[PDB]
């Protein structure tokens, strides 16, 4: 019947809407991780930097 | 019948988008659950890193 | 008046060891505040693009 | 010899007003190394910091 076809679409819907909602989230959690090795990067560069600047102050 | 024929296709088919929307849920339950981790994280990093700062002053 | 002299000569020594050391801790002062800053710029880039998820 | 004594007293005046100015001298230089490892010091405490919050990262 019509309300049978009804429910089936409601479910089809619900299952796109979920791949909707993944990949989005799936984006979100790429952008997060290119942030953070990014911070991590700056972090450590300027880390050695400093205790290399350091090293070589008190030294040569 | 084509009525008792299509009805037992149905409940195979519904059957497979269950599981199929199940799997969906599990996936986007685990990306969920990362992005809170990874979040917390960020968020405990730029505390230590806020306390290194402020340290230095 | 010996001891005059080479007081003398210590006071120059002093004087030149003292400017060595504060040209030393003029580098490390700014290698700190720069270390400071861009810890700070890091910090706040990544804070600004966390929020504009 | 009323100018050769002049000299003297000056002579004895130049030794004591170095041996307060070497004095001083010692002072800062042993100030400016104790901020000098004070600093370094600090700056230790805080790369640990930041080694720390890059190892949180990962």
């Amino acid at each position: 019947g019509a309300m049978d076809t009804l429910y089936a679409i409601l479910d089809e819907k619900k299952s796109e809407l979920l791949q909707r909602i993944t990949q989005e989230q799936e984006e979100k959690l790429s952008f997060i991780e290119a942030l953070i090795q990014q911070y991590q990067e700056q972090l450590d560069k300027s880390t050695k930097l400093v205790e290399t600047a350091i090293q070589s102050l008190d030294e040569p």
